[PDB]
């Protein structure tokens, strides 16, 4: 239950409307909202999985691949705090090999 | 649009340059170099760094 010992804490702390990187930069605000994080709402509400009580394992690997793909590998917008990667010319992991190969 | 007519209103000219070129909603195209250093627009320059 410890807020600091929660895996969303650094993302929810970054994705805050009180952080100058979100309040001044719309691009970063939209990046947070795509990952369901609302920067306007409080920290507790940001890390909270709305209308969810229990996580049940289905064990479907093909479905697990397609999700990691759409969420982490090839998302709509780049994952938050990735300006360093975007500056080099890569928004996501899929873009790396589509632009540069060896 | 067919013809551009000049109205000569300076105060309206400032507020437009402000919203379009100086402080827009999103950064102006091909400005990843500026965004990487931490500045999306002209207004952000002095709000984050002053001398």
């Amino acid at each position: 239950e410890d807020v600091r010992k929660n895996r969303l804490k650094p993302l929810a702390t970054y994705c805050s409307v009180h952080n100058p990187e979100i309040s001044f930069k719309v691009t970063n605000e939209m990046q947070c909202r795509e990952n369901s994080i609302d920067p306007t709402k409080p920290l507790a509400e940001r890390m909270k999985i709305e209308n969810c009580s229990i996580i049940e394992g289905t064990g479907n690997f093909d479905k697990c691949v397609s999700q990691v793909e759409s969420i982490l590998v090839a998302p709509k917008l780049p994952l938050p705090a990735n300006i360093e990667a975007a500056s080099s010319g890569f928004e996501s992991v899929d873009q790396v090999f589509r632009f540069a190969s060896s």
